[PDB]
C-alpha cells in the first residue's frame, strides 16, 4: 500500500482524503480477503493541542461517486449534505462562508448503542477546495472502475 | 469490460460507459479499419419499486460530438440528439430550479409500430459524475490516448 | 497511430487536428531538454464539392502551447486571432463566434506572394464541436508541453 | 534528468514553472509513504538587454499542492500571494491587470544574510496563464502522488 493523502490540519481537527480503488486483497495465508469499494475515503481527527491530533480518536466517510459529483460540482456559494446510516449514524456537511472564501467541512457522528456523539469540523480555504475539486475529479473515474488496473482490459 | 455507472429512478434506469476504439485489418493487410469509440447510454423500463427489466434495455451510443454537447451545458442548456433510421433520439432537458436534468430516450419502432419513452432523472451531482468521467473517455473515445 | 486526427467536415472547407510531440535533444551532463517545441497541427482543405475536399490543397498551422491556450480560455462572446511569420508564408488563423452563441467559424488566411491572391479557408464549429476541441486540446496540452515525460 | 519547463520570457525578466514529484519510500510491512513532498516550481531570471537572460542568477519559488489550488481558482479579477521562510523571506504575488488581460507575476526575495534583496517581475497575458491553469491542474494529481494510488 502507498499512501499519499491530501491532508489539512486546522484549529480543533484534521482532515485528510484519499481515493480508495476498487480491490480485493488476501492475508493471512489467504484464509481471508479484504473486498474495498471504490470511495474517496475523508478522515477526520480531533486536535489535542500544542498542533497535534489523536490518530486513535479518527474516524471516516467514504463518498460514494455520486457524492463526488456533488462536490466536484460546487462553487463558491453551494453546499453540501450527505447522510450515511450503514446503530451508527454520520453526517458530512459542506457549507460555504458567506464570502465565498471557503468552506466548514464537517462530519458528525451519532452511536445510538454507546449513547455517543462526536462532531469534528475543519475549515478550507478557496485553494484547498480547488486541490479537491481538481484531484476527486482525477481519481473520480479511477474509484469508478474506468481503467486498465479495474478495467478487464489486456 | 468497465463498470458501468448507473442510475436507478422511478421509470426507469440509465447506465454509461464508454466502448473504446477498435481496429481491424484487411486487404493483406494494407488497410487498418479504426472504429471511433463512443459512450453508450442503456436504459431499462422500471418493473417495481427499484426493480428493472434487462431483457427490454435499449442503447444510445454517443459520438464524440454529442459527447461535447452534453460537457458543454450549463445548468439552463438542453441537448437533443436524434439518430435514424430503429429511430432513436435523447434529450438532456433541464429543471427549471438547476437542480438536474430529465434524460429521456424516445425508440421508434415502425416494424412493430411502437414509441417507448425512457425518462430518467439526473441529479446535478450525477450530471457532475457523467461530464467528469465523459470529459475523461472523450479522449480515449477519439484515439488521442 | 498515436493520435487519430479530429476532423471537422463542413461546406467550405475542413479542418483536422492532431498533436505534434516536442523533440528533445542531451546536453551536458546527460541532461536532456526540448529541443523542438511541440504543437496543436491544425489542417485546412477546400471543398470542391459536395463534401469533397481537395488534399492537394492543404494548408497548415501549428498552434503554440500558449496559442491552445487561448483557445481553451475562449467563451461563447470571445474571439482568438493568432498571426505567424518569420519555405514558410505569413498565415493567420482565427476563431469568431456568432452573436446567437450556438458557435463559432474558424478561419486560415494563407498570404501568397503579391502575384497570387491569397487563401481563405472557413470552417464553422457548432458549441458541441468547439467542447471537443477544447477538452481534446486540453488533454493534448501537457503532452506537447513535455510535461507528460516529467512524470509516469 | 529530463526538462520540460513552460517558459514565458519578457522584458525585465523570464519565468519558467515545471512539476517536481514527491519521493515515496518504503516503510514497514511493504507500505510506502512521501518522504520529500511535490511542487510546482517557479524559477525567474533576470533579462540582461538584448533579449537575453542570466541564466545563472536564477532564483527560485516552490508551491505546494494548497498554492496550485490558489491559483487554479483566480478569476480574470482574483489575487494570490504567498509568503515563504525556507534569514530569506520570499514573497510570490499574481495580481490582475484592471482590463482582465492577464497578470503580474512577481517574486521578492528578502536575503537577510547577505543584507541584500532581488525582485523579478514578468507580466503573463491571459493566454499564458491559461496554460499555466491547465497545465497545473493536470500536474496536481502528480505532485501529490495521487497517480501513483491510482496506478
Amino acid at each position: 500500500r502507498l499512501f499519499a493523502p491530501y491532508s489539512i490540519f486546522k484549529g480543533k481537527a484534521a482532515l485528510s482524503v484519499e481515493p480508495v480503488l476498487p480491490s480485493f486483497t488476501e492475508i493471512d495465508s489467504g484464509n481471508l480477503r479484504i473486498d474495498r469499494r471504490g470511495s474517496l475515503m475523508m478522515t477526520f481527527m480531533p486536535a489535542i493541542g500544542e498542533r497535534k491530533y489523536d490518530w486513535e480518536k479518527k474516524q471516516k466517510f467514504a463518498l460514494s461517486p455520486t457524492e463526488v459529483g456533488s462536490l466536484i460540482s460546487m462553487g463558491s456559494k453551494d453546499s453540501s449534505e450527505f447522510f450515511h446510516d450503514p446503530q451508527v449514524r454520520k453526517s458530512l456537511s459542506v457549507k460555504p462562508h458567506a464570502d465565498g472564501s471557503g468552506y466548514f467541512i464537517s462530519l458528525s457522528v451519532n452511536n445510538s448503542i454507546l449513547k455517543t456523539n462526536d462532531y469534528f469540523v475543519v475549515p478550507v480555504t478557496k485553494a484547498e477546495f480547488a486541490v479537491m475539486k481538481t484531484a476527486f475529479s482525477f481519481a473520480l473515474p479511477h474509484i469508478m472502475g474506468w481503467n486498465r488496473l479495474t478495467g478487464h482490459l489486456e
